[PDB]
């Protein structure tokens, strides 16, 4: 059985060959995307393997893939029109939460000990001092707010809540086994009480620009806000007036609503990065990283390596549907 | 009973008014530091509290305050370098430190610090803001903390608030100490310097500094450590060897480095208004790297620790008073 | 809107009475079971709950409730098998599969740390041969140089997992399926390993044919003489006569279970005869490094609130067209 | 360099060989007390280790110790009140702290087991044939519940460390501050402790001023749901009340791994009914109690621990170290 794989990195490759010989299948594979110019590739294979960057709308591409005899189109990570499909598709739910909680308690602690602020007077101001503003307080003595716990929500209680901070948490759905690393409380209450505020919803209509202007002003005034979900799920604009008339006190980001323009991107003009990322990328009291809390080896070894296992149990009769 | 209190600054009066209501005692304040001028001020004082920035240098201040009945020269610091023990026999005069505070201000910091260099962090925006490049290049990809191992060089109070941090979020932690504490077996497993070097993925530095343990990390030890390995400083500058760390990083030898603390510090650490001339090229070569995270000496710098270099001290006093002898004296 | 409910017990009430209130909603209950008899307190109700100890195995019950425009037939439980599928082509049926994982992972570790200290034990020397000594047999370990093995790793397991590693104690694991998730707190690897160097071992798997007395002779002896074997979970995965050879012979050193193979005869009985009560049950019950108690792993505050509080609310979304994800 | 060891039981041994294989020393051993015939031994020797269990009384040990020119005698042990300090005037060792985490493991064991009203169901099914599951014995996992401690030091921490851990609300009453401590437990005073915790735990050492700590009135202050865990020293607590106190229903139960005037009874076999007291007679029948023989040391851990840091002590003491552990 063999298997033809589209997207891949020169990171992913490593894996897909120590998977081949593991699970002796030949595997063929290449760094362009599924199109009706790369279809051919599929001869023999049981499966295709792709990463989407892009929508795969043509459709004799499927066609194609059924007459070759694939069994099944299996996603690495809403970009595959489910109507032509009627072959199989599978996606990868879950890889690694701790990945994206571990950046998002990372983020929380830099801000918290309030390190970017010092190298700012340490290197503009020539400034070696401890100013009174400056101060900082134990994890332990904070408290912890969540909008939205699934699986990195609850990863992320479960790390605060192991180094002794409480953590508060708003849902629309009620999780029992969450019990143990938080409070379940309303969306408000999350707001107004919490000294950190880390946002793990997912991205919907209803979840766009959930947190804006009202919103920062309802926070604490010491507050630190961290998104490591989605820019969309901020209102920018909002997030930087905020932070200049300080109505918090901070912000970690390692996403930004319309980051796809340079996200990803290199040797960009100045002209092509927009002002709204170069003025928070110069603010002390922030810190932002470039879409990067998934990048582990854990990510990278089960995005592919999960897909792979499941595209050979479908070569014969698992969840991933 | 009555206690003088100097160099008192404005963020620890609140906490002073705080503890003398809390407790019976009277309290006088200056922000003046105590010399033959200010020693007045003890009058009718069972004890004095310092936080020195110098010396305390002239014998009659000590033979003024026995010469008041006070019993104690209390530190709010672990320092006790500023104070003259000759004559503090002589005068019949005891004194205190505050040496825990609050470890885990210390051991949050070290976290942090690691964490923030293990997801490259400082390495990403480097190339963003000066590479004008947001992609993700394969030499970048991070782990998680449950995967790696962490070494701690000296198990003191800092060091095992460490160790139960980084256990409780799944790291394996192995450590080097003289000393043998049961109490954190559950947190950590001890083995031997060469060892921790070796397999350690982060090396973390929690020993104090002796004439024996000046330069304990110098270049046959960054040889030892793993190419992907991180060197954390936050206890005292003087334990790393500057130049040596310098090269090391330059060479590839460690992947990176956490400093609370330099060697040579003390002339720019704590001082504003300076020019380029007074901040060392040790200094400015360290601060340009983006796998480098330098802190100005502030991982002790949170509302607890503040709060109980004040407490613990005046609490101790207040059992002095009382006739005491607590174990914080200094000996 | 209106709801009834069977199989309620004092315990239940407050839970249901506090929904009741919040909720606007208009319930009437009853101790026992639906059948013919019982099926008149379901007039005009959206929907019917139950906690049933029999199948609900009479067509009539079914054919009234579509008949009264019930909607839905929920259970606060996790199985689905006393009620017939073919008569429910009439009638929507929701059930409870999680509602405290925890309540099941403190029970498992509770047996586990007292047989590790062996106390039954002690308390045998003490009371029967009025000796206080402590011999060299008895020397116990902290729980932080133990590892601990789990067949099996759901909702229950990787509790348990959590809870011993942030003891400090090591966890591997045996899974056909494998969770990310669980990597913090465990150690995946093949069920020989799992058994081979396990100083504690602990079942979480459900009950399959395939599972069905999953641990008999040769694992036992594959076991650890100082191992302790912890069954919470299902009774059918263990022989009981099996284990009882075992632990006469010094093969393991002891055992906690919640859960026997036949156990529905007495676990839920009163007043029962010597007879009644079966001889395996009472050489176990015997041994002072055996501990056993009567399926009250899930037995807890949060279990009762969440089997009746979960219900309820499924059941509301049902009676405005809704479909939450506990349909079966 | 040679070492004279006296009270070594089996259990010892190995870690004993085991140290003198691995530092060039000679240890010779005896089961018995260092008395005025067993003394001989320690010929030649640098220094002596007891672990005993009643005074050294006679004068000429001592100053046949030093004629023999043994520097030091160590114990194995906390306790010193067996060394005449008259006749030493000779330096003296203790263990203070061999395995903190020994004990709060049991602490720990006991407090679950009785949440988990394990000796309760056992009662209602060996002795009612009662296997149901009744509305007082309903329980509730441990994050929901709050842990009161008394005393707060190298035990005392580590209960709150792992109490924390599994997520419970710790809280604490110390004389002294441990700002090491924060991440664990809340301190406050002593009344409060008392008023709000669901389980109350001793760990303050035995002084004058802390004998019949827990007595008539505390346990009044305490809630009706409470568990009483006494795994420090039994003189803290009033029996006579608790056993009242237990009667009335002013607690819900109690873990004692020791009792006020045990040492009567406690490490004897095989005594008569007049040898042991009515007192732990009516505690041991009541399925709410756990008592274990203060076996809450009892590990592999402690063991080499009580063995290993007193040796090595005499070691530095040869070769002219004087340790922290000297208690002169
Ligand atoms: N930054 C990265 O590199 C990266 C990588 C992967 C995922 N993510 C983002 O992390 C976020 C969380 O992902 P996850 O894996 O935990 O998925 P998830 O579905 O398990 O988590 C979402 C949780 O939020 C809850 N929720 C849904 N709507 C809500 C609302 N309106 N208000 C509050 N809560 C709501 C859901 O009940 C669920 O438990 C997603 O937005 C995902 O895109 C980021
Ligand atoms: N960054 C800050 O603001 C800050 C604040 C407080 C303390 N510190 C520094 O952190 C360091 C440790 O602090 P602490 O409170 O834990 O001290 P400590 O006495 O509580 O612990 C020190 C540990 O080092 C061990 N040790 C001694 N010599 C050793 C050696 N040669 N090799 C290995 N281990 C050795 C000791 O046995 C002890 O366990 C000190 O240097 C202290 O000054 C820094
Ligand atoms: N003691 C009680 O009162 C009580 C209460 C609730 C549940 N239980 C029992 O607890 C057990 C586990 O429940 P859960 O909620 O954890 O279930 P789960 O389905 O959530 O977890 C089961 C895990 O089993 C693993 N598994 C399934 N079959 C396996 C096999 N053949 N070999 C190895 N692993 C396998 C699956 O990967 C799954 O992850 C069940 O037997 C349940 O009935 C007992
Ligand atoms: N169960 C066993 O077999 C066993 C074994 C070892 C120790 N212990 C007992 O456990 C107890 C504690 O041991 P440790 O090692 O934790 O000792 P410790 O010295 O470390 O701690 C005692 C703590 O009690 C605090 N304290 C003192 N007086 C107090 C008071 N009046 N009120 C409140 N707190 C007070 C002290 O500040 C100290 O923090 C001791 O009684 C010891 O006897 C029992």
């Amino acid at each position: 059985t063999k298997i033809a794989m589209y997207n891949v990195s020169p990171i992913e490759v490593p894996y897909i060959e120590d998977w081949a010989k593991k699970n002796d299948v030949e595997i063929k594979t290449t760094d362009q995307a599924l199109t009706s110019a790369t279809v051919d590739l599929a001869e023999g294979c049981s499966s295709v393997s792709l990463k989407p960057l892009g929508p795969v709308d043509e459709e004799v591409v499927y066609q194609k893939l059924s007459e070759y005899g694939v069994k099944c189109i299996g996603l690495r990570i809403n970009t595959i029109n489910f109507d032509w499909t009627k072959l199989l598709v599978t996606n990868v739910p879950v890889y690694s939460p701790r990945a994206i909680a571990e950046m998002t308690v990372t983020q929380a602690m830099y801000l918290l000990r309030k390190i970017g602020e010092f190298r700012y007077r340490m290197d503009h101001d020539h400034d070696f001092t401890w100013p009174s503003n400056l101060i900082s307080n134990e994890i332990y003595n904070l408290t912890v707010g969540l909008i939205g716990v699934g699986h990195i929500g609850s990863a992320v209680a479960e790390i605060f809540s192991a180094m002794g901070a409480k953590v508060i948490a708003y849902d629309v759905a009620y999780n029992p086994e969450f019990e143990p690393f938080l409070t379940y409380t309303d969306f408000d209450t999350v707001l107004k009480e919490a000294d950190i505020v880390s946002l793990h919803t997912p991205l919907f209509p209803s979840t766009e620009n959930m947190i804006g202007e009202k919103q920062l002003k309802e926070m604490k005034k010491s507050a630190y806000l961290i998104n490591c979900a989605r820019g969309e799920l901020v209102d920018t604009g909002a997030l930087i007036k905020a932070l200049q008339d300080g109505e918090i006190a901070g912000a970690g980001l390692d996403t930004l609503a319309g980051e796809s323009s340079y996200f990803g991107h290199t040797g960009l003009t100045d002209s092509e990065i927009p002002e709204d990322y170069k003025t928070l990328a110069k603010m002390p009291n922030v810190v932002i990283t470039p879409h990067s809390a998934f990048y582990t080896e854990t990510s990278i070894r089960n995005m592919v390596q999960i897909c792979l296992t499941d595209q050979l149990t479908i070569a014969k009769g698992p969840r991933s549907i």
